């Protein structure tokens, strides 16, 4: 099973920078969503969930086919709340109907991270929409009620090692949980990409509490929360070392996150040797827009 990247006919960097700019301007303008967090975090989550279905064993799932547009995947209980991100992107797809679905969903994540003052994430085009029968079954995305061993084992399916896992989890500096989506009660939230997830894990006095959906989560008197899978990163000695590293080196975190997130978004895709190089998009701020 091979998925070969194929550049949307005649398109080049300038075309994709236009799409980036459209997403970025809408992020700036539709700022009220989710109590003024805006759409950045949900777009990051969307890009991760469309990629996180991948299975290295058989090359099924992943971002290539844009299969989230089909009912089976759209309605996965693990994807509750992502409809908001899909709705955000729909008008942009109408404006740029030539872009593939997987390219749009992945580019939305890239755009969001950069516009939230995160690292630059190189991005490659050429995902191709695949038919409804290529849609992975539900249940490939991870549960939040588990321990470090679960996290480690889960991420082996995505060909991610312990450093890649800890870097990726730093995206939990962004946004929040919502009881109605996931059964976890949200805490303090931000929409600026920093290494604060790691600082909070190490510095707060966490208490194991039960929420109104009868799930356990870790809460602090400061008003922050951690999922069990978040907290696992300080219970496991290998993960803890890496958490400390990123707490103490913002730049290292940014660089490691950039590499792991690009990898996540490209898993399963074969890029021909004459494919274009990855694009690095300018932010609105860099363009004076
Ligand atoms: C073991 C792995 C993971 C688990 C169990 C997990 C679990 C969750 C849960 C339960 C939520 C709350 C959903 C809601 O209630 O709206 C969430 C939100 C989020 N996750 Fe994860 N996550 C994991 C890994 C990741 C990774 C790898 C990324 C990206 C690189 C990511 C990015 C996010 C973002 C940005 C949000 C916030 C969305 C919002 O504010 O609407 N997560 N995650």
């Amino acid at each position: 099973l091979v998925h070969v990247a194929s550049v949307e006919k005649g398109r080049s960097y300038e075309d994709f920078q236009k799409v980036y700019n459209a997403i970025a301007l809408k992020l700036r303008e539709d700022d009220e969503y989710d109590n003024y967090i805006g759409y950045g975090p949900v777009l990051v989550r969307l890009a991760w969930h469309i990629s996180g279905t991948w299975d290295k064993h058989d090359n099924t799932g992943g971002s290539y086919g844009g299969t989230y547009r089909f009912k089976k995947e759209f309605n996965d209980p693990s994807n509750a709340g992502l409809q908001n991100g899909f709705k955000f992107l729909e008008p942009i797809h109408k404006e740029f109907p030539w872009i593939s679905s997987g390219d749009l969903f992945s580019l939305g994540g890239v755009t969001a991270v950069q516009e939230m003052q995160g690292p630059k994430i190189p991005w490659r085009c050429g995902r191709v929409d695949t038919p409804e029968d290529t849609t992975p079954d539900n249940g490939r995305l991870p549960d939040a009620d588990k321990d470090a061993g679960y996290v480690r084992t889960f991420f082996q399916r995505l060909n991610m090692n312990d450093r890649e896992v800890v870097a990726l989890m730093g995206a939990h500096a962004l946004g929040k949980t919502h009881l109605k989506n996931s059964g976890y009660e949200g805490g303090g939230a931000n929409n600026v990409f920093t290494n604060e997830f790691y600082l909070n894990l190490l510095n707060e006095d966490w208490k194991l509490e039960k929420n109104d959906a009868n799930n356990e989560q870790w809460d602090s008197k400061s008003g922050y929360m951690m999922l069990p899978t978040d907290y696992s990163l300080i219970q496991d000695p290998k993960y803890l070392s890496i958490v400390k590293e990123y707490a103490n080196d913002q730049d290292k975190f940014f660089k490691d996150f950039s590499k792991a997130f690009e990898k996540l978004l490209e898993n399963g895709i074969t890029f021909p040797k004459d494919a274009p190089s990855p694009f690095i998009f300018k932010t609105l701020e860099e363009q004076g827009l």
